[PDB]
């Protein structure tokens, strides 16, 4: 596995990722619905500009982006459901930290993948998703009542 | 077909699109790159906010969206396609014309529906789309060289 | 009834609503209060905001708004209470809900009035309205784990 | 008259108006000149953009926009006179105030238009200029101490 | 009396204010009418900030604010009427200044009180307020012709 | 021909130019379409302000602005011509190249008049507008593909 | 009279005037009082920057500005009074308008005298100035009732 | 104890705050977090402002204010334990309320301190500060559902 | 002296010192010139907001503000000197100081005279610009090597 | 070494800001106002590469040059005088080519940096060439061609 | 040591080094004082700001930040002294380079540790705010006289 | 005549930013971080004078240098490499120095338009002027001395 694949995949799974935030925006009831509805807007955002950048990246090095509801799908590691059974905020809270430590992980394969390539670049690139990346999953893990690492 | 179902069918259309604007965005070239780049990234802003809009509507009355690419692939009418062989901008631009016309037809049967079901709101709400995607057939088919209903 | 005592009646009724959201404001406690409290400011802004509409509609078709509390308390079918007994956060958010709920199927009215006499600016007036205070009903009872219109 | 033939009409009533306006501005005295100067400043920048408007419109309906002063003078029914003796700030705001109402009531015609030719844009966006025109007909009426509709 | 009752009995006076505020708002006419529309936006917000701030500090030092229209229609000393025979400007200016001198003696006897009872905090919040409020007083009465505390 | 009648005879040349800059933004097509059409934006409020400019400036030095259309077509000596026949991109920039040498040509005769006169603040802000033609028809002849003084 | 002096005597007459402006800015009393007090306000920075910038001028070509209240008196030829008998509104805004073409007249000959001089820059600053001293007689003698050269 | 030396402590003792309110910032957990996380970066914000005014009016006054953590923690009343067993956000918060007390109290203190010794500005200031504190502690002890003085 | 007389006296005051300000803003020279003359032009406006915040509270008492240079020049007791000898930006600044701290301690008789005469809103303006004046001294006195009551 | 290295690419800098000028200045087409923004956007770009290079030159103890002539003597970008205008086409070219050429030259920054353990120019290094990359990637999509191309 | 120490090790160096900054910022004097008295202002934000990300950081790693100033004081190793002894402005610009280098060269050692241990994000955290510290010390030591690595 | 003059102006903007740089990046002393600031300023209004020059001379049918060997060819002010950064007070000696060389040169050019009939060149020299004289007097001031001295 290259470095083009490695970045086209994560067109993919942040895509699929998304959507998941849209999914987890939409369908959230509980007390905290206020603060965490607008913090999926926050985190849709973000993301998606780290889609848009991985995209630009993987056409900078001469690769060609996933660009398909159809590609995204069939490419993705991320995993998603359609939302039939009511869940609660902790279960969907739990369903996004799943989903950026799925994220964190193989994005510290792209960094060692893109180091060993020689990739100056995009290991930069990855390295700071990953810091964010992170970054969230300490903060959600705390709404949890969880360590960042539990 | 209901609101509820119309609803859910634009969010369909509205993610396969707005992925379709993201491929003309990122596959683009010719003369007119940079103008069609950023007008391209202003069309996902804009209705990627429309699609937050119906989600929002369709939770307002009591539906429930799709959420899932698997679920956007199985409803959407608009198409689309990977991009393998290389398109023209007037190519790309004459898809883009074409998912337009086909919004603003199914927004106008929206339109139709939700007047007769008396829900004004979301009649309110699918005009001022129409308007804005009205707008935009005039604008790229004078890109295009062509009258709008041309 | 017409569409002045309709607009009218409204101007009542939103006074006695902004009071009331400056009653949750100021008797609220939990463990939600600085995002509901910020929320009740923004709440009283909007609403603000929709009584001086109102007014300024109902004086550009001819008509009079009350202005004194004496009269909104005379015409408002708002009901208000006074703050003796201490009411939790999901107490308070069930009355503003309810209130909600109240000047959404007036407001329901008011379109099918305004519709009927031919007053095409105070119906798309009431329409956005109607807008928002369905996103707002969908927003709180979510807040509540319930659905809208539930 | 068709939606298409109205909406030019309304391009050569706007160009008349906004001209007019400049007239206002211009020549105005009296005590209330710092204010209403600013006023009519605001009011060419409004009355502009509901002329832009109006056009692009037009345009997004297959029509064909006048666009030379020689087409707005022949078809606008917006009536002009050279400032020659000078007018008191009442007799100029009377005049704004008359063609205010003029607009008002061609709007009127041309709402009911788009509703049976069953133009829901164009019927959207004259309500919403509309509702702008009551507005500023009560506003203005009120400067000269008589009510909206007296 | 202590500071308690006060500062409720100024959060009746400043709703039945704002009420008055509205009231001159909507009902103003004459040749000063787009400066002193404006102005009524300004005084309803500062006096909403003021009703605000001192239902906080009422708040604060354990009190329990007024918070519906009967309480404050029971306990402001602030006078309204409905309006029923049209007004000049210069009549609603001089009800306007005549419930400006009303809070300013109010808060000079709350200044006095607070600074008895060893409120500090109190006691300078009624003093910045009532310094706006002789700003207010004198810009005011200056409109009318007439030197400030004549 | 005297200071005040050139300024007036602006004031219709600009009113002209600037409906004909609306001619060009509505009816253009082609490649060039969003750049353009947001630039005759531009050029629109930028010419739009000059003439306001200009009649204030007429108003200063005791003059009297034209302030009808009737007035702007019997002394401008800007031309214009109903769209008809279709036009090209390059064919409605080289009338507008062409009318904006023809302005600064004017203004040039302008500029010596009042240099004449001894009129040093009309002078000076008809230096700064030619200033601003001059860089305006560079811009646009380059567009043109031609020298700035061919 | 040279380039220096000239400079130097306007820096005592703006100073003077400034006061002036502060003057009228407190004891205006009427019902444009506040339109015209925010003015004054406007005018007294203006003219403030006016005074700074001809200080800064003469700095620059090796003068020596005066710089006490002493010197603006002793050599100012703009006049002062101190408000004894209360004035209209209209003698205030005379006595504007009186000094305003004092300083027209007199940067009038600043730009001859500069002129003559070779001060291009001195003479373009007096130019500017006049031109905004021009526009304010226009618009205060228009709130006068009387033409700009009346 | 003079003026001087409870600035001092009160630099001490703000130092010791803001230390605090990181502590919390960094170590709380449970459904609150993000709501509760950005609230301590606000009190971290204006406490730091507090130190800062404090620290520099007691350099106005000729003092010298502590400026090593040896001298905050040698010289602050204030008391802080380092984090080991996790706690929940109740008993943060707890903590929080206790040091907003503390300093509620010794505010108070030095309020009636710096009125004896005749210090006005140090007085105002304090007053201030304590205006910010009790508005805090009512609202934190709202969000643990009790009364300000409960 | 009482609360009006004291008030004027600093109007007069705080011209001299605004005119004074802008003396050394224009002759200072020396290394620290660019610091020193942006910090001068930052002291001219605040203390030509502290000379209108004084006039205005002057006025809104009932008084008459001096509002001409003679006036300032006769009651003032800030002493103003001509640029006549050439002084080091370390003596402008001792000028400054001194200014700054005779007004400082006028304020502070300022302050005992209105809180004597029960003045408690002059009390409270007075308070923060000496709070204001404070902190210039301490700063100033730290430019020049000296602690502030030094 | 890292020092010599940076200097040149101040050079590099100078050189390529004054000719980004030239194409703001000398384009014509039927995308002029377009690139000519663009260009002014480039000149900002770069022109902040060029100060944060030599504030870093400064910090790690260099002296940058700081004269055209040195620029001049020193720069591997190449410019040529217009007499002259040329298309569009050809201006985004030359525009491509030196950006290539200030691509590998930073690569081989990076590859240098990292071998003297500069950790942070090697991190400004990498930076910059991100933004190079992306405009590699824009431009020549402009001129309808791959960017690897 | 690990990454976990280090970076808690330099909380606790950030907090000894803020307050220094602060101990700088009050007690200097001399000529320099304005601009670094703002100076300070702004690196004590900055260097909040470090603190700040590195604890953030420490936690997203699984650590837990010190957070008490006896945690601080024990284990920072920047060098702290109570202000006694009068500075010269160059010797506490000498401190601060000085404290400048020491946390330079201790993040030179957590750059190479956080590269052996294989934390990429760490890694580049460290060798943003390196890049800062350097730029700094170039600052620094040129307002100094001094080369950088001097 | 007037293009020769812009042409020339030009070349000497790009000198003078170019030395505006130097001056940014070799200053110490006590007033480093106020006249470093300083800097960034006027290299941002020369960087526009240049900018404005060269779209006048198009705009008047020219064609300007727009290479560092045209600059450095025609430029009437004077660049040294520093080796070397020399104290505070000497730069700012320099920087004041080709302040009042712009001054005179613009003086001659506004002579020179204002005969030629040019008066929008005219009047955009007058307004440079405006501000170098102002640069001048300030840092005159800065100096110790009165602005003509």
């Amino acid at each position: 596995v290259d470095t083009k694949e490695f970045l086209n995949h994560q067109v993919a799974n942040l895509n699929v990722f998304t959507v998941k935030i849209h999914q987890i925006h939409w369908y959230m009831r509980g007390h905290n619905f206020f603060t965490l509805h607008e913090k999926m807007d926050d985190l849709y955002s973000e993301f998606g500009e780290q889609m848009d950048e991985v995209a630009e990246r993987l056409l900078a090095i001469g690769g060609s982006p996933f660009s398909t509801l159809k590609e995204f799908l069939e490419n993705a590691s991320v995993e998603e459901a359609p939302y039939t059974k009511p869940k609660t905020m902790d279960q969907l809270m739990e369903d996004l930290v799943g989903t950026l430590e799925l994220l964190r992980d193989e994005y510290k394969q792209g960094i060692e993948l893109t180091d060993k390539e020689g990739d100056d670049v995009t290991n930069d690139m990855l390295i700071a998703f990953k810091a964010s990346i992170d970054k969230h999953i300490w903060m959600f893990k705390a709404f949890l009542g969880k360590a960042p690492l539990e």
